[PDB]
């Protein structure tokens, strides 16, 4: 039907508009420590710990498959990728720091996102 089209179309639209969010995002994580999942070799505790793992690049494929139906979708992702690491690591480390920083300078872009979204008409 054209009314299926169209709602294609809107959801093609806000993927277009996620994946520019989500390079401005990554780009706020120069150090990259946040772009892969965490290794279960490297980390063999990991999922003792942390029950919902996630990371860029696996946000990266869902958005390619327009597997995020609205903004809030992606939000709740990046704040994954966020208070995961704020509780496996301590305060004191590069990992928690590097979160927080994530999390600041983030907001900023989230903020206009949300705007856009609702101005646009996305959802």
């Amino acid at each position: 039907s054209m009314e299926q089209v169209a709602m294609e179309l809107r959801l093609t639209e806000l993927t277009r508009l996620l994946r520019s969010v989500l390079d401005q995002l990554q780009d706020k994580d120069p150090a990259r420590i946040f772009a892969q999942p965490v290794s279960l070799k490297e980390v063999p505790d990991y999922l003792d710990h942390i029950k919902h793992p996630m990371d860029f690049a696996t946000m990266r494929k869902r958005l390619e498959a327009q597997g995020y139906k609205n903004l809030h979708e992606f939000e709740e992702d990046f704040d994954l990728i966020i208070d995961n690491c704020m509780k496996y690591n301590a305060r004191d480390t590069v990992f928690y720091r590097a979160a927080v920083r994530l999390r600041d300078q983030g907001g900023v872009v989230l903020r206009q996102a949300r705007r856009e979204v609702d101005s646009i008409g996305l959802e």
